[PDB]
């Protein structure tokens, strides 16, 4: 009994589009994007989450800031530490730093995660369409990718199983009049509004799994 497609940019969920720079910071993107819904989820109000300061302390729950991390080990952090850091309070600077964090600035809150059956899109589409958006890891790994512009994204080249980078599934959709025709998962990246559609991607849905966004998904509990 799931909705025929979900957005929740246009409830006020999401943030704008963001952009990670040269630094391996996108699990902590994604890991602020989905915060960024489930703190609106229960207060009502949006507010732009620090990825800097995940990247700068997170490192003992064994992210490596630039140079890779994972959006579980990211939630893991903010339940440990009691709190995460806003946006404007804590900078994006794209490089490692000394962890600066601040409990007075803390807009943030988790008790753990949750974790989306893996492998299965349909388990990914109840999760997207009852809570909000969802952390996914995906292989980014191609040019097709990084040259995405428009429309779905298909890639016979893409893995289901070893994956390379996180993203936020804000939604899902499909083209036309037929709800199970052209169907897509609406992602969102962190490689600037400029890259793909309006920073953006439709990742093909119900195509087995396609770049492995069912694989690793996870939400955090608030």
């Amino acid at each position: 009994d799931l909705p025929k497609s979900v957005d929740w940019r246009k409830k006020g969920y999401v943030t704008p589009v963001k952009n990670q720079k040269q630094c391996g910071s996108a699990w902590a993107f994604s890991a602020t994007g989905a915060l960024e819904g489930q703190m609106f989820r229960k207060t009502g109000k949006l507010v732009s989450l620090s990825e800097q300061n995940l990247v700068d302390c997170s490192r003992p729950q064994g992210n490596q800031g630039c140079n890779g991390g994972f959006m579980a080990r990211a939630f893991q952090y903010v339940k440990e530490n009691g709190g995460l850091d806003s946006e404007e309070s804590y900078p994006y600077v794209a490089v490692d730093e000394i962890c600066k964090y601040r409990p007075e600035n803390s807009v943030a809150q988790d008790t753990g995660f949750t974790v989306v059956a893996p492998g299965k899109e349909k388990a990914l589409m109840k999760a997207v369409a009852t809570v909000g958006p969802i952390s996914v890891a995906m292989d980014a790994g191609h040019s097709s990718f990084q040259f995405y512009k428009s429309g779905i994204y298909f890639e016979p080249d893409c893995s289901s199983k070893n994956l390379d980078h996180g993203v936020l599934v804000v939604g899902y959709g499909f083209e036309g009049a037929n709800s199970q025709n052209s169907k897509y998962w609406l992602v969102k990246n962190s490689w600037g509004p400029e890259w793909g559609s309006n920073g953006y991607v439709k990742i093909a849905k119900d195509k087995n799994n396609h770049c492995g966004i069912a694989t690793a998904a996870s939400y955090p509990n608030v």
